[PDB]
DNA sequence: TTAGCGCCCCCTGCTGGTTAAATGTGGTACTGCAC
DNA sequence: GTGCAGTACCACATTTAACCAGCAGGGGGCGCTAA
């Protein structure tokens, strides 16, 4: 009937023992046995083990069915999972499982609600919801490159991702073709190409059915459809108050602006 | 009494698959001008 | 009007990184009994 009670708090125990141990934990803060390699202390014996195991490696116990050796029980009892599936914990609002309680509880920070506090990069303005993202962040975009990285589209050198991305955002509004012969210059290769070709008279596509040739692709394929398809009209657009009919739209609307 | 043991959790952190935002491609209309 | 020459949409395919559940490591609390 828990004849022992803990004058410090609200806590009954059954054993002596059981009690001088409650006190220890959560009344005294104290530690009697230390771990030699550092300053940490264990009130529990298998607490010390446990220390003492991770500062050497040793792994008692191992997974019947993998390669794994956990130096805790509960480690094992949990890594069994990976094998048993066995997914304990239940969201109680999608009803997902998770084989950790830890998991469920970040799914439903995550998930399901709104204003989750987050974390702010200390090296740019983006936002991250979770601590492990922003290390994932941190670790590839603000991570520092010994042998740099070269801009795609100029002679500048960057050693740090995200100074590299915003740098080459600056050249996302300028035309790095430039024609030898005059002042024209374009974004697309495509368009180079083809101002070379109307510079040096080249007409490379050529007409199956004709003798005629042209510097586009388009402008040949126009030429089919309009000289070699007879089912082909063009598009004619009627003045909206005279009425007379114009093949190009603008044209047609500015017609109809200075119409009377 | 006291240590061993079992259970259960919290906290922290990394990791590949998923996905959505961002960005590059190319087909195809689409206008200005000289004829 | 038209063909040439250059420009402009924009659906679509990559590209990229946050999202997210799956994992493991380090520690703390208690409730049993045997030894
Ligand atoms: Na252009
Ligand atoms: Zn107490
Ligand atoms: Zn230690
Ligand atoms: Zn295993
Ligand atoms: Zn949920
Ligand atoms: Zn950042
Ligand atoms: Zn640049
Ligand atoms: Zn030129
Ligand atoms: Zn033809
Ligand atoms: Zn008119």
């Amino acid at each position: 009937t828990r004849p022992h009670k803990c004058p410090d708090c609200d806590m009954a125990f059954v054993t002596s023992g059981e009690l001088v141990r409650h006190r220890r934990y959560k009344h005294t803060h104290e530690k009697p046995f230390k771990c030699s390699m550092c300053d940490y202390a264990s009130v529990e014996v298998s607490k010390l083990k446990r220390h003492i195991r991770s500062h050497t490696g040793e792994r008692p116990f191992q997974c019947s069915l993998c390669s794994y050796a956990s130096r805790d029980t509960y480690k094992l009892k949990r890594h069994m999972r990976t094998h048993s599936g066995e997914k304990p914990y239940e969201c109680y609002i999608c009803h997902a499982r998770f084989t950790q309680s830890g998991t469920m509880k970040m799914h439903i920070l995550q998930k399901h609600t709104e204003n989750v506090a987050k974390f702010h990069c200390p090296h740019c303005d983006t936002v991250i919801a979770r601590k492990s993202d922003l290390g994932v962040h941190l670790r590839k975009q603000h991570s520092y490159i010994e042998q740099g990285k070269k801009c795609r589209y100029c002679d500048a050198v960057f050693h740090e991702r995200y100074a590299l991305i915003q740098h080459q955002k600056s050249h996302k509004n300028e035309k790095r073709f430039k024609c030898d012969q005059c002042d024209y210059a374009c974004r697309q290769e495509r368009h180079m190409i083809m101002h070379k070709r109307t510079h040096t008279g080249e007409k490379p596509y050529a007409c199956s059915h004709c003798d005629k040739t042209f510097r586009q692709k388009q402008l040949l394929d126009m030429h089919f459809k309009r000289y070699h398809d007879p089912n082909f009209v063009p598009a004619a657009f009627v003045c909206s108050k005279c009425g007379k009919t114009f093949t190009r739209r603008n044209t047609m609307a500015r017609h109809a602006d200075n119409c009377a």
